[PDB]
């Protein structure tokens, strides 16, 4: 036998559980016996597995949490509930517990709270790539990366002054750029690989990387108020990795590969295989986030084969040795064939730039 | 190679801009390099022909007037945009520089830059025959001219009436018509 | 219960039954009771549906039939086990039926037989090619309606001429096409999306062209000692037909999209969005196809589209004429952003080459 | 826009024909336009340069001289060929035609020809050493000069018997170095 005696949920609890072992007895034609009197219930079930009764037994967890008000508890229950959509294969089952993040996500108010809350939600667009076989469902966990960063944010403001004015419209955004990425996740689950959620996904993505770039600049004000020069360092890296993760966002949904690298005072990238009718969207898209950041950059499209590199600033030398290595970079990939070549050949002259020091 | 500078520019102008100065070389990936920095701009070329040099000349004179607010420099940002138009190849760009067209004509009062208007979107419509292949854009330059008559009629107006309330209203009308 | 009754069935057909029946029946976990003896057998299944027991008495007329020496009686042996392999739901229980097809193939010696063989293996790759996503669900109907062009060849050699001996050649190169490509199907079931399963169905074409391409050199023979205009205008363009498969079974190990066209004595291609080197890997086969028939032909490329065109007996000035039609193509099509676009500018150039007259 | 032709080349032949002009056209914004015969090939290209349609000629004369029986047409076609592989800026087409070369390199029996044919392979090395990039591969320019002292040896195979077997064995343990 397995038994358990799962007390105190009310009926949301109870249906989600229901679902849960029914939906685990589907498979196996096993003889479930409920039992209930309001206020309380108990199970048994014959000739389930160990990992089984660990899916169980989370789902409860969760169950006998999802009640309570405490930001904390909420904080267990997104980090549980997506193992439970990991583990689970019948769509509508992902779809009924991914219902109930909405309602819990909306629920806190301060950023180190909400921060598994965005955690979580970057772990649910990680699965909905394995879960449809489009890579544009990844990508936007590459920028649900945001939704990570979001934590630092605030916890660089919070370690020198709590709750101000800016933190509060922080909140505020990036609840909204829960609540979208939330709702694109359903919409995918709905009705997956589809133009309507292809546009509301790109709907709340034009939002999200606008959220981090707003959160950018009171760092930034924050730290030229501290006038640290490391946490100067800190604030110009964490601008300049918007723009390199932010522009896969393009790329890939017009179905070229990139590849990325970084120095410290310099960021580079290639994007491969553009059909030349499409380019200027992922140009167009380039200046916007890099005229956003305030940044310096350098471009060189040649054939079929595009390289961009950006920076905080350099003297004119170190300005036109990196327009240099970019034109290098065209010249010794437009006649390779392969991304491996890619790979290789670009390491190569970023180690013969490294090699001379 | 062929090298050109925009300095003192308007961000707001940039994409008129970027989509020629790519777009010239997109018909068979000759390649165009390209720095800009918060209001600095540069772009180098291999092998750039003539008539396709005025093509950039041009833009990069349009985008330094675009947005400027003398009247007469207007005047001329719609003279050089709408010869962008007679210069296009592409099908896509053109509704890019119609909705500026659009975005001057309303900034537009004296009947000097009215017929300039008046006349380069004749052209406009001629040009667009010529893209289109449709007799209904040969009915549009037709109206067109219609307009250019009423300009050619404008421009004795404007020096033979004193100024008047009468006249003004009439321009107004006129320049309903165009957008 | 269904109760079925499998009456005097052999040894190897009851090996079938008894997996078949069991692989069908385990889903919902129904009840069995086989009965067996020397020669005898019959079965109980509980609550199977409708649409399933009829899956099991397709399988009972295979077995029924499975151990006859009749070659007719295997034309449809090789039709009911195709209906099989489509509606089973899983690949080991296709795999377990569809190597039996081997020993059909390597039994049967007639060509007039072999049709329902080289017929029947289209529907069994396409299937299970569709179901796994690779390209393969063309190249097994390019290499299978190519082998059919040596079917329908060989009928109407031997009705031509009886007794047409030399068809000897044919039965051995269209039986190698079958053993090759039912073994390549046995690799694909084994080692699905694998680069020795892309290398083997990138090989059978090798041997199916110049196995199509003899038998089109038998009937233009045969049709060179009849001397009938009409049958020499069949063959003709029993020859074009070829060129205009196997681009397709080419360009598609790449990715690349193909359209193409046929009226009267031309055939018309295009093979969009190509880069850098493939140009080479096209046309160093899409060359030799051509060259091997006597065809005369017209090539242009303008970066990344290709246009290609291919005729028999026109006129310098209809050869003039489709000249003119690729190049205009080429120049028509490079401004367009997409497929759509395409598939209308070649159809208006083809609408208008007849508006003309 | 720039036309070039050929007649009667074979089929042997024309891959090397094939890869050339494609390979070309690649290159710089260039097109082509082509056409077949089972016999004969027809080349169109636009704004070709000059010392392109000298490496197009050469590569043709290459291929007129690849198939021929005549020991003369073979020599030169390895030299023309050979200036056809130290024109050539992609890998391949060298990968390719030097295998023809070493196909070409078991025709010839006489001194002189042989001997250019190792000059030709001193011109492949001495390329090669720069074409594998690295420097490491410097030894096959002392095999390159060792075949120009095999060469300058190789005179007296010509001028000192009326082609003794002492000869004919110079030769044919000259030839084992060339393959």
């Amino acid at each position: 036998t397995v038994t358990f005696d799962i007390t105190n949920i009310s009926h949301k609890a109870i249906d989600i559980i229901l679902k849960v072992v029914l939906g685990i007895a589907e498979h196996e034609g096993t003889e479930v016996t409920f039992h209930s009197e309001r206020g309380q219930l108990q199970i048994e079930v014959k000739n389930l597995h160990e990992e089984d009764k660990r899916l169980i037994e989370q789902a409860i967890e969760a169950a006998r949490l999802a009640d309570s008000p405490d930001p904390e508890s909420v904080a267990r229950a997104v980090e549980l509930l997506t193992k439970v959509a990991k583990a689970s294969t019948n769509t509508e089952l992902i779809q009924f517990i991914v219902k109930e993040l909405l309602e819990l996500a909306r629920k806190l108010t301060d950023p180190k709270d909400l921060a598994k809350v965005l955690d979580s939600i970057s772990e649910l667009l990680t699965e909905l790539a394995l879960k449809t076989g489009d890579p544009t469902a990844a990508l936007a966990a590459m920028v649900a990366h945001i939704a990570e960063l979001v934590v630092r944010l605030a916890l660089m403001a919070e370690r020198t002054h709590p709750g101000s004015e800016i933190v509060k419209k922080a909140v505020k955004l990036v609840q909204e750029v829960a609540e979208e990425v939330l709702e694109a996740a359903q919409l995918m689950l709905e009705k997956p690989n589809s133009d309507e959620v292809a546009k509301k996904l790109e709907e709340v993505a034009k939002k999200a990387i606008e959220a981090c770039i707003e959160l950018q600049q009171i760092l930034e004000a924050w730290a030229k108020e501290r006038g640290d020069q490391d946490l100067l360092r800190e604030v110009r890296e964490h601008k300049l990795q918007i723009l390199t993760i932010a522009v896969a966002y393009k790329a890939a949904q017009m179905g070229v590969t990139v590849l990325k690298h970084t120095h410290g005072w310099v960021v580079f990238l290639v994007i491969l295989g553009l059909h030349k009718q499409q380019a200027e969207q992922l140009l167009r898209f380039v200046h916007r986030v890099a005229h956003a950041l305030g940044v310096t950059l350098s471009i060189t499209f040649s054939g079929d084969i595009v390289v961009i590199a950006v920076t905080v600033g350099a003297s004119e030398e170190e300005k036109k040795e990196v327009r240099k290595i970019v034109k290098e970079i065209a010249k010794q990939l437009r006649h390779a064939e392969t991304e491996e070549e890619a790979k290789e050949i670009v390491q190569r002259v970023i180690e013969e730039w490294q090699e001379e020091g």
